């Protein structure tokens, strides 16, 4: 009797809802909704069936009174007229009570709204499903000096006074929009105002909303803005649809940001900063978060997505947008590196465990659950994938063609393959694969050089995964090029065209591919801008990697030509530490790595990433048995090595970084290229010579700039068992403790340090005045980052594993979606060694046995242990 959502179960909706008027009263304690609904029936007779779950105080019908009957979370009426009829729903809300951060809550003495699923229920009876589409008009009424900001979608047509100090307003939105993107916001904040004028002359007022002590960090999310709206029109030709845009910050929120149209809700984190408080990689955030909620208007408002399956079309397309303005905007290679990474770092993982789905899964209980790296990360990947097949032109045409299609529709994946495929003219039934399959396809090739023919043999291969076990041949491109004996390019004959570079589209289980025409020994680059999401596997001479490294055109596969030689290097070091034997001396990796240090022409964040080793995951991929901390010790005795070995050229390469940074402190790209090297420096640094923690002390002032050095330098330190480690982190905090966002930081130092006694700081932390479980920027900082650390986790006596599901049971209370990402942290269960596995099985049981546990947290423990 458990509800699980089927895709092919899919219905149109017996109702439409063509008027949506909202009125909400809000007093102290409670909020009093008032809806009115013009319903127009689809197929008549049938009962109307609405979703709620808000306290129900009337219902009418037609202006009367309804009988109607409440069960569970629907409310029905079984005599609905033939007609076009009104319904109008009374309910009341606590939004102070609502620690779930979904509909209608509080935060900071304000008031918030989170409709994305199924929000919108908790604040109305609706039939609350993206395929409804209704035009909305809401009128908000409150206490003027607590409320003097009352804000909803669209424009802002009426408002007024009353005597007895409340005042209101009314928001008309003209365009249809399912219930997921209504947002309401009522609250005494700032506000900062800007414009921004549409190539059509139309000048687009801009308003950014914050606390008042937080609007002076807002100046950057509203430049990203601006440069996102002018990348809009000059990429894709699209266009600001009104005449006012609000964005308006909230410190409390599960997510990072909601694109509700014209009324942006955004996490603090993606939204404010300075260099005094936040790092590049902040700035680099605000700028993408900022990005793909405006590209949403597009890709996800004015087409929308018919059923939660879809969710990918919107947001996998969305993020490929906001990878493509980041990239359009500075340092196009590292920034795509950048998101290969972590695709295989975190989705892959995925892929490749118990809770692995198609990036439009077949079937769900709880669609908050598949909030996914697969939906959204893959998802970009496989939108990528159209515009390598097709180029900027032809996928452009696909753009045009879907919008002309379907601009006011809530449509699926499929029509947007077709319309990529229609436009172009190119058949792409193979390429719907890439939707509904999951796994990780993995590629074996083999290559030989016989006449004047380099003769590239690829195979195809897709692992079952726990919904689906057939997987047939799917669509992978494999951008391909030849290097000679010196690492230069070496040209070659491919369907008729000679080039030093080639598109190779594997569609069947295996194939040949025939490159004609070359006249000198070669080794073949492969995969080159990652051009799928896929794992490969050629036979490479640890000497064909260090060419690669050194001389290949394509950053990817530079990049992973290193990537190998540290997954090797931890390999060997495994087998020593197995074996009890000294380690390995590692000579020729060492010869690479003094290379890729004094080579000057090297980009400094490119350099950075080079020096990069792969995380524990990525090194124990596809084995079983883990133990992790065999696994964690491999690397931290490569990182040992490289840090001891190089330490005094890990000194002279942040002495020339420093030179270079020129006291630019402010974000920049090219200045943060030098402050990533520099903390990349500073990290070896610190683990060859723990005691010069003392000697930074001592400058400290001197040195923190700007917080992307203190970051760096409080990161480098973190591990550091001195007593200077944790006296710096409390002067951090004291610093910076009216700051919540950099509060967050330091609980993400406490929670990742490989200290002995982490656990037991993370404890006290937890009892720290500016920490709040019931926060999710405080729950993941502190808790989840203790969830990823690998020896306090997988601690052998499974302390880590008590924790952990302590804090899912502790939370699931209040938030079941912190809770059920959190529980994830139990993924690698049943590939753990036997120990291990004992404990992390008692510890899901344990969660499982909690009386009224969220259906979230349900769907994933089943998933990990039936
Ligand atoms: N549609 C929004 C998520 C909906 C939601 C559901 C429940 C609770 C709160 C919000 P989004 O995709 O635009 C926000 C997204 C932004 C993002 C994602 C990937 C890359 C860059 C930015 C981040 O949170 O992953
Ligand atoms: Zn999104």
């Amino acid at each position: 009797s458990k509800t699980v959502h089927y895709l092919k179960d899919y219905q149109t909706p017996a109702y439409h809802i063509l008027k949506t008027d909202l009125h909400f009263d809000i007093n102290e304690p409670q909020t009093v909704v008032k809806s009115r609904l013009t319903v127009e029936p689809q197929r008549v007779g049938e009962p109307l069936v609405l979703d709620g779950s808000a306290k129900l105080l009337s219902v009418k019908i037609n202006g009367a009174a309804a009988d109607y009957v409440l069960e569970g979370e629907t409310l029905t009426i079984a005599g609905v007229p033939s007609e076009r009829f009104t319904v109008e729903v009374e309910t009341e809300i606590l939004p102070a009570e609502n620690k779930s951060l979904m509909g209608l809550y509080a935060s900071g003495g304000n008031l918030f709204t989170q409709c994305e699923p199924e929000g919108f229920r908790k604040i109305t009876f609706y039939i609350d499903r993206p395929d409804v589409m209704s035009k909305f008009t809401t009128t908000i009424v409150a206490d003027k000096k607590r409320y003097p900001v009352l804000l909803s979608n669209g424009n802002k047509i009426d408002g007024g006074e009353f005597s007895d100090g409340r005042h209101w307003v009314k928001w008309e939105d003209p365009f249809s929009k399912p219930s997921y993107l209504f947002a309401l916001v009522a609250g005494d904040l700032a506000v900062t105002e800007d414009y921004f004028t549409t190539m059509s002359g139309r000048n687009v007022k801009i308003e950014f909303y914050t606390t008042e002590a937080d609007k002076p960090k807002v100046g950057f999310a509203v430049e990203s803005l601006k440069n996102a709206m002018k990348w809009d029109e000059t990429r894709f030709g699209l266009e600001y649809d009104l005449d006012i845009f609000m964005v308006v910050a909230v410190g409390d929120f599960n997510m990072g940001a909601m694109e509700n149209k014209g009324l942006n809700i955004f996490n603090t984190k993606f939204v404010l900063a300075d260099s005094r408080t936040a790092t590049d990689t902040d700035f680099e955030g605000i700028e993408s978060v900022v990005g793909h909620e405006y590209f949403h208007n597009w890709t996800g408002n004015r087409v929308t997505c018919r059923d939660w399956f879809q969710l990918s079309l919107k947001e996998g397309l969305t993020v490929f947008r906001d990878q493509e303005f980041s990239g359009d905007r500075a340092s196009r290679a590292v920034r795509r590196i950048e998101n290969i990474r972590l695709l295989r770092q975190h989705q892959f993982p995925e892929d490749a465990g118990p809770t692995a789905h198609p990036v439009r899964p077949a079937s769900y209980e709880e669609m908050n659950n598949f909030y996914t790296m697969t939906v959204y990360e893959k998802g970009a990947e496989v939108v990528r994938m159209y515009h390598t097949l097709l180029g900027e032109e032809g996928f452009q045409k696909g753009m045009k063609l879907y919008f002309q299609r379907h601009d006011g529709q809530a449509v699926t994946c499929d029509d947007f393959r077709a319309a990529m495929a229609d436009a172009n003219g190119i058949n792409l039934d193979q390429f719907a694969l890439w939707y509904s399959q999951a796994g990780t396809p993995v590629l074996e090739a083999e290559g030989r050089l016989k006449n004047n023919i380099f003769e590239l043999t690829v195979k195809q291969t897709v692992p079952p995964t726990p919904d689906m076990t057939d997987k047939q041949p799917m669509m992978i491109p494999v951008k391909v090029g030849l290097l000679n004996r010196n690492g230069e390019a070496v040209a070659f004959d491919y369907q008729g065209k000679r080039a030093t570079e080639a598109v190779l589209l594997l569609t069947e289980a295996e194939q040949t591919f025939l490159l004609e025409g070359v006249t000198e020994a070669v080794v073949p680059s492969l995969l080159r801008g990652f051009s799928a999401p896929v794992h490969l596997n050629y036979p490479y001479s640890d000497d064909d990697l260090l060419l690669l490294l050194a001389h290949d055109s394509d950053a990817f596969t530079r990049w992973e030509a290193a990537q190998t030689l540290y997954r090797r290097a931890v390999a060997a070091n495994l087998a020593t530490l197995s074996d009890g034997v000294e380690l390995p001396k590692h000579e020729k990796l060492l010869a690479a790595v003094e290379k890729v240090i004094s080579d000057d022409l090297l980009d400094n964040a490119f350099k950075a990433l080079l020096l990069g080793v792969p995380s524990e995951a990525e090194l124990w991929d596809g084995a079983e048995n883990i133990d992790p901390l065999r696994y964690h010790q491999a690397r931290e005795a490569l990182l040992d090595t490289l840090a001891v070995h190089f330490l005094p050229k890990w000194h002279e390469l942040n002495r020339q970084a420093a030179k270079q940074e020129n006291q630019s402190y402010e974000y920049s790209p090219e200045a943060a290229g030098w402050r990533t090297l520099r903390n990349v420096c500073r990290a070896f640094v610190l683990r060859a010579d723990p005691a010069h923690i003392e000697t930074v002390a001592e400058k400290y002032g001197e040195m923190a700039q700007n917080m992307t050095h203190e970051w760096g330098i409080l990161s480098a330190v973190n591990g550091n068992e001195s007593d200077t480690r944790n006296r710096l982190l409390a002067q951090f905090a004291d610093k910076f403790s009216d700051d919540a966002l950099v509060m967050d930081k330091y609980f993400a130092l406490v929670g990742s340090s490989r200290r002995s006694d982490t656990l037991q700081q993370v404890r006290t932390a937890l009892q720290h005045p500016k920490f709040s479980l019931e926060n999710p920027n405080k729950a993941r900082s502190l808790i989840g980052s203790f969830s990823r650390n690998v020896p306090h986790f997988h601690a052998e006596d499974g302390s880590g594993y008590r924790f952990i599901a302590d804090k899912v049971i502790e939370i699931d209370r209040f938030n079941p979606q912190v809770a059920a990402r959190l529980v994830q942290a139990f993924n690698l269960c049943n590939k753990l060694e036997p120990h291990r596995k004992n404990l992390v099985k008692q510890a899901l049981q344990r969660i499982r046995a909690q009386e009224g546990l969220s259906k979230d947290v349900g769907e994933i423990v089943g998933k990990i242990l039936d």
